[PDB]
């Protein structure tokens, strides 16, 4: 008999993805949040997932759940949180729940960094899908190439009789929950880790990069030595992070000796360089040095799971930006 | 049969105590550590726990455990740890394992602080035993009133067909694991929390006094509103910690307006005072103020579970010292 989870703070792109995946993995899913509105509310409704309005402790009798999965938004003060702790009811964070029930089975490709995460994860998920690797993912927005923001791994083109091991996740650096101050990404145990960039600490704009770099260093501590770190080579803040300790091969991007994007064209195509040698060419309709940097990360990452550079470049040719 | 856990870093009282508890809870237990010695080595033998010498990866070939329980001594670079991560073997921290499999099923009374944790936790365990509550416990030494440093809750005097719900644990402020930088005590969810004191003596594990304050605040975040925080009231560092946020009644010891210990007599006995009123009298052979201070925390915690001041004062008279 499959379990009933009930999410405190079901709203937002993250727990919405976590609920979809949970439902798809055969759990029974219910939750609460502040009143929500289309598209997220009807979408959740369309999955057979009842949604309580508010944080009234009464919902515990109506939703006699097996475990309470707690979102970012939950805090001491809320009646349902207080009732959970008082009654000694089982509770667990979103990230930890996802990792225990889903990610720990999988080859996880995590995309961390302070900026460009959603796009880069979208580009990674697409490359893998284009390459026949049917990835699972959980991303902070509906990528234009798929219908949906979260799914389990599907059937690879070249082994119908089994499930893909690959799962792409946007790896948030924000707190896990009110009772787990560490970054979300600390739970995912990614085997392919993209460190997109490290720009500033959202929680204190006047702060030293120190505390955020530590969180990042804790991510690096969970990556196998047979894994790979795909790191932005143009930022002292990531190099300082790596300098604290690293046990895994690193590929830099945006550098002469690592992966580099060539000069862009009239049509917006550009050469992908590895250690200074031409390896491929991306002809897509995205513009911006930052998108070119993203593509570099995605290519290196995809290679690690066995995607040819050539196949990666054709994939990005069909990548679409999200439409307003 | 029941699950098999393999403890990486099974030496030391905390992980050895964890192994005894796991053993008694029906788990198959084995582990590894550096060359161990009596009395610990023979205690693990008496429990039938296979113990591998060293941290060589080759041990993983002997059998596959259901989960790998990682103690504090584990860190990256160590051969068995690198292999655990590369092979994607399941792994969990000692504290979290103890919490998920034992502590969350119980009423946890957690003893925290920079000093006196071992003594206070022992006193508290003993007071509970004396009152007929057959508590479980995990303590960092062997209390002389008991045979052991750890045990499940036993059957209480009043409910011979029942298990007691009380578990007393020494709530350590040092890290959970190389992959969980939080203090061990954030996994425990105590319903009765003793905060014995707070000085900066962990010079190196913590940047300063503030980092320990933050962890303590994170402890306070998990205490239910119907719980109790029993807190040293002579200390500013603790007051500052509470002002970060508290959602639970607090009782202060060592102050006039809270719990106080009167002057000691020509033999060691003292009055226990509440608000300025005599509540009881302890007849002791123990020395110094630090112990009478501990006594006050213990009586406060004991009262939270329903032990009468009188009975607790009495019990302390029968209290013998701790070992190791």
């Amino acid at each position: 008999a499959m379990k009933h989870i009930h999410i405190i703070g079901i709203g937002g792109t993250f727990m919405g993805g976590l609920a979809a995946i949970a439902k798809e993995a055969g759990f029974e899913v219910s939750g609460c949040d502040a009143k929500m509105y289309p598209p997220m509310s009807t979408q959740l409704e369309a999955l057979g997932i009842d949604v309580y309005e508010g944080f009234d402790a009464a919902q515990l009798d109506e939703f006699k759940a097996d475990v309470y999965v707690i979102g970012n938004v939950a805090k001491r003060g809320m009646d349902v949180v207080e009732a959970i702790l008082n009654l000694g009811l089982p509770y667990i964070s979103g990230p930890q729940w996802l990792s225990e029930n889903v990610l720990h089975h999988h080859w996880v490709l995590g995309v961390a960094g302070t900026h460009g995460k959603t796009t880069t994860a979208s580009m990674l998920a697409w490359v893998l899908e284009y390459a026949g690797l049917a990835p699972g993912f959980l991303i902070g927005g509906v990528p234009e190439n798929f219908g949906v923001s979260a799914r389990l791994p599907q059937t690879p083109r070249q082994d119908p009789n089994s499930q893909s091991p690959f799962f792409v996740i946007e790896a948030d650096e924000y707190d896990t929950a009110f009772f787990d101050k560490r970054s979300k990404f600390v739970h995912y145990r990614p085997r392919t880790a993209v460190l997109n960039n490290l720009e500033f600490d959202h929680a204190d704009i006047f702060a030293d990069l120190g505390a955020i770099q530590t969180q990042f260093h804790y991510l690096v501590r969970t990556v196998p030595s047979e894994g790979l770190i795909v790191c932005n080579g143009r930022q002292q803040s990531l190099q300082d992070t790596l300098d604290k300790g690293c046990w895994t091969p690193v590929e830099k991007f945006g550098t002469e000796h690592g992966w580099q994007a060539g000069e862009a064209n009239a049509d917006g195509s550009f050469d992908v360089l590895l250690d200074g040698k031409t390896a491929g060419r991306v002809k897509w309709d995205l513009m911006g040095r930052h998108n070119r940097m993203n593509a570099l990360a995605v290519i290196a990452a995809a290679r690690h799971v066995g995607v040819d550079i050539q196949t990666a470049c054709e994939a990005l040719g069909a990548f679409k930006n999200v439409k307003r």
